[PDB]
């Protein structure tokens, strides 16, 4: 039995990519979704017995776990089209610190440099859905994966503020944290090679 953790920042496009591949090699495969805020918090619980985690969160070294990079993915800062900062000026991009952020909360109550909120007016949520509800209602700005915001952005229900900070949206690394047990196993290298391909082509 193999247990695999994918945070909700990973497109579910991808979540198909591993399933075919991993099950070529392995017999039981459990897929588990967490908040990116909870990805690393979870694997560190010995009892949770996670073997692989696909997460955007970065941490320098973790016990009993090697890191590597499967690929990259875009994220956008989004707000209500009529949000004060809709004018999207480099002045407005410094002012994020001043307007209310809808940030992802974490059970541990603790956040990495990566996912820690930026503004002091913060309101926490469990998933990117509650995030965008509140953002669609002009209650704040928030930073969400492409696949969540592509729908609403074409629909005009939502606006991007992040395009002068990083044109193209914000590339984020997708990390593979894997139990050291796996490094030698031809099983893993197979999955890794396949995994990288689909996130590439999914770009
Ligand atoms: C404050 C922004 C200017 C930036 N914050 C980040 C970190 N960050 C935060 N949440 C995310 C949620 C989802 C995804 Cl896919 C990525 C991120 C992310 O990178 C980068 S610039």
């Amino acid at each position: 039995n193999l247990r695999v953790l994918l945070d909700t920042a990973i497109p579910p496009s991808f979540c198909d990519t591993v399933s075919s591949v991993l099950l070529d090699d392995f017999n039981m495969v459990s897929l588990i979704r967490t908040s990116p805020a909870d990805s690393l918090a979870t694997i560190k619980q010995d009892n949770a017995e996670i073997d692989i985690a696909i997460t955007i969160d970065e941490e320098l070294k973790i016990s009993r776990f090697n890191q590597c990079v499967l690929g990259y993915t875009k994220a956008f800062v989004v707000a209500h089209p009529q949000h004060p900062l809709c004018n999207a000026s480099l002045h407005s991009i410094a002012s994020l610190a001043n307007y209310r952020q809808i940030s992802l909360g974490s059970r541990s109550g603790q956040h990495s440099n990566l996912l820690r909120p930026v503004s002091d007016k913060v309101l926490f949520v469990e998933n990117f859905d509650d995030m965008l509800r509140l953002v669609e209602a002009g209650v704040g700005w928030g930073i969400a994966p492409h696949y969540f915001v592509e729908e609403r952005l074409r629909n005009g229900t939502l606006a991007v503020l992040s395009e002068l900070y990083e044109p193209g949206g914000i590339d984020t690394k997708v990390y593979c944290y894997y139990n050291t047990a796996l490094e030698s196993e031809r099983s893993f290298l197979r999955f890794l090679e396949s995994a990288r391909q689909r996130l590439r082509e999914l770009g």
